[PDB]
């Protein structure tokens, strides 16, 4: 096999020869043929959060291909499945969020290519109960972005606590920012698109924005927003969680909306707790969803409703990605 | 005739007890006679203008004013006179934008205050609109009942927009006025009642009051690793009623993951937030205020079947600057009876 | 003044197309100047009182009077005039129980109803409440929002208390004066669409409309097979328009474990249940008839969208006797 | 060997015969049974009279609490000698919506205990260790194994009632389930009114919590009662014992937007005035039993003090009379220990 290790922080991944991996009890054994590159796996190999892996890890939680091999415990996922091994990897199982369907909560769950070996690689061992099964209508390099950013824009989308002909802002549309259009635009959503660039906002306007605001020649993109969207956005989905990204959010939704955060930034941003208290507004944040719905995404794009735009890549240039990053579509390795 | 007022001729100057006129009731407006107005932190930063939104000089605060119906409006349909009302901090609303529609009046924005846009509760009388009044219980007193229409609706809203259900753990923050409701609605809720306080009368004035746990934020190494250690995990709701500048940060680590951090107070400036450590834990971190009609009846009702109580510290108008005074440094409530 | 006005002199009695006194409103109140006014069968059991509660004659029925504000109470302070407005089902409520309270003005137990408790759109003028009536989006001429203040809000109401989320499935069964509109609004609030009716030209409509799966009712030795196979096993969500013991039964043998039934008619007599099955299944039963005036609003914002078009036959008043004769597509009186 | 109340044929006397004792194959627990309620569902499984019947021979009863006697291979979190109790699902799939939802009792592929494995009518009962509940220390078996069924029913019956505390549920037909939810609904925050044909049963309702007694029998119309004494109607109804009569009076007694949830299993259909339940905007579910989250909840409502059952000890060999006697106050659970 032929992985992407962070053998040691910071330094650049190398492209090295590890063991295929072997599926135990209740274990699965993926063939990857994609595998999507998100900035979590840049902040893996890096190493800068609170709690940091123990390399060498395997990084990448978007691996998508065939199942290989069962563990001789398996009961319902087959040999020849489409799956996915997102970023929840296991879990517990008997706490009070896995009881109760938020199994992503968990304090002793897994995380793919960050506790666990993962799907910069072209076989992994994953847990079937966590895995996605994926559409038979759509390619893997389309479907392997919807393993991470999807699901987190479509869970960012659902916890707005927005409901279908509700203006929902998506903030910096990027990878993540288009596919939450999509998203938001598949959901009889009206969609109000904030970034900082005008050709990100034509692709916006071409993906069912109905609204866009120019985030760095506009005077005040806030009050542009609460202009178009008919007096503030019922829920903003802020995607590169970055400042004036975040105060630019929390001026854009209206009075009882709620500000998701899809981003996992550095810092300690400022919150007026008297606007926020003043205006009722929410602040939740959500990284990538749980199991149902991770399912129900998976759903969305095996309706043709969400497309996510790929730019195919090798391994061997995952360092490069990782630089155009670090200056700053989706970035999906083509393992087929 | 006329009435006696605490009166803010300037922001920053000592209020005045002056003899207003008494206001009159306008077509579909009530006019109450004040029994039991109760004080509020909110009152001294109307008084004091250190708000973005200031008020317009000369006006009488109060927003917890509690009392008699003495006159209705030309019009009005169904509070009659008698009617044991009190005037809420929310005076009015548009009452046809997608708040008031949706039952979210207290987001509006073409909505008054008492006491802050209005002129408030600090008088013999006061005008109100019948449609936004509170209803109180004829079992409790006025004296007793007056606290209920700020820092009763507050507490029981916050508590209501944790999203917690009974038998979930609520870590109620800082046992002031609001601290010690809070304790008592999040009891009459069915909910397990963590409280954390710098002093410690106030810790056995939760205990009393049905609290289980009680941390003390001084003389604990961390109280969030305390509270998680008695809450089996975090508190599935924290109501931070006393939000200073650290409260917040302690709240924000008492918390359980995907739990629900609502705030009540009106702090200056902004605070700090781990965007990270708010997204990986899944957080939620609303902002509560009063409360909409529905959430002040209920609260009413909660109160009326002797379940929350507010210890009051009666005092008399006269003696509000006075108060004041206390304020920069128990619900106090005064007395108009 | 006068106006034409189909009164409903007695029970029984065909309407009577009259010039009645033109209603002036009073201390806040408005009037409508009625441009069209839709027909429903609803007004249809008014005219006949065959109801539990029944209105008392001499009553103008009507409850989808659409039309420009012409005169306004000295009061009133929100609508001007000459907006675009509607008198949809709820003509007053109390505004002080814990039901308008709560944003449930549609439970009120003092709730005055229009064209059954007052008088209606069955007519040239009205006096109606600002408060409760909806505000029409200005693209949409009147004979096509019409349908929108009854049928168009029945609908989204009904949708939006099946507990479903876009990329669910609901089953709108008896695609008539409702179930074109329910299978617009489910498409338009994001939903997959399977329609269940007897006659094919209906179905026909409803696979142009929007819905992926049709089944005949009564070309299919079991229709509710059909439907969960393919549904995946059932709706979350089941719309029954036309309510019928045929219809709620296959209604119940459609919906999945855990979904909901929305019954928006209003038939006569008491149906059977099985209570087993309810309780096994985890089914719920609702019933809802007409939304609220935010529901009202947020179908309006469907229909002046474009996402939302109702099939619509006008006619004049002069033949509503016809029109209640072919009660035993929505009918719109047109008179502007 | 033990001594399971085996369903040898259906419509027959429970043979209490020496069976062999089932063993923990991989994946599973095999748990030592001290105690284990008597519900009429094991009567239904007895006799057969069901839509989809078990397959005898099988022991019935899904209440048996007690110890893991043994782990299976490949289990891990659950410890032997944990006190645990077997609740009426069994397993189910683990993948499909429902399960991925947290509503794994609207499986699809489910197994039930006592009636489509063995359950709990025995000393040993085999279990899946991933949905078997953990049961208190401070609660004895005899007064804890009513709770895995009538306590889990009535608790998730009065959640999807979507009330809240300070709210009104009629709890109708006041017996194990029935007492069991007067107690719950008290543990909420929630104003019990109780209707029930006794009268020793309104008496202990009015015991255990419940404010409002309207007995069913001997007044003129339960339902006007109810309405009056709930100011308007009850916001939920559960139904724990279901008739004809009582599915009407309940629909009768709920308030407009209230719920009307349904616990019992009885045969045949029921009338249901469509006209006045879309006006009404009246809601009729139907809830059984539970998912492992409302079990825990209501096994920590158990533990904490708030709901007791009033458990009547029986014996194993006189099960069938017990049978012949369900053809009942409170819940009899059988003493194994
Ligand atoms: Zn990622
Ligand atoms: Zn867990
Ligand atoms: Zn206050
Ligand atoms: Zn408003
Ligand atoms: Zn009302
Ligand atoms: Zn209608
Ligand atoms: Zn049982
Ligand atoms: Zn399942």
């Amino acid at each position: 096999m032929k992985a992407a290790v962070v053998r040691e922080f910071g330094k650049p991944l190398t492209i090295d020869e590890v063991p295929v991996p072997e599926p135990g009890p209740g274990m699965i054994q993926v063939r990857i043929q994609a595998s999507g590159v998100c900035h979590t796996d840049l902040h893996a190999a890096e190493g800068d959060w609170p709690v940091k892996p123990n390399p060498p890890f395997i990084p990448g939680h978007e691996g998508v291909g065939f199942v290989s091999a069962v563990g001789a415990g398996v009961k319902h996922v087959k040999e020849g499945d489409r799956v996915g091994v997102p970023w929840l990897y296991t879990a517990c199982g008997h706490c009070r969020h896995c009881l109760g369907g938020w199994e992503t909560l968990c304090e002793s769950q897994l995380n793919t290519g960050y506790s666990v070996n993962g799907g910069f690689a072209d076989y992994v061992v994953a847990d079937p109960n966590y895995v996605g099964h994926l559409p038979k209508n759509v390619d893997f390099l389309d479907i392997a972005p919807v393993l991470c950013a999807g699901v987190t824009v479509y869970k960012g989308l659902k916890v707005t606590d927005t409901k279908p002909g509700d203006w929902v802002v998506i903030s910096g549309i990027g990878g993540l920012g288009h596919m939450a259009v999509q998203y938001a635009k598949a959901m009889g959503m009206n969609v109000a698109a904030v970034d900082i660039d005008d050709e990100k906002l034509a692709l916006a306007r071409k993906l069912g924005a109905t609204v866009t605001v120019n985030a760095a020649t506009e005077p005040d993109p806030a009050a542009a927003i609460r202009k178009q969207t008919d007096g503030g956005a019922q829920g903003v989905l802020v995607t590169a969680v970055g400042r004036k990204a975040f105060e630019q959010a929390i001026g854009m939704v209206a009075r009882g909306g709620t500000v998701a955060l899809n981003g996992l930034p550095p810092g300690d941003f400022p919150l007026d707790i008297f606007g926020m208290v003043l205006n009722g507004i929410t602040v939740r944040g959500s990284i990538v969803g749980t199991r149902l719905d991770l399912q129900e995404s998976l759903d969305f794009a095996g309706d043709g409703k969400v497309k996510a735009t790929v730019h195919k890549a090798k391994l061997e240039d995952i360092n490069n990605i990782f630089g155009q990053m670090h200056k700053g579509g989706r970035m999906v390795l083509d393992m087929a």
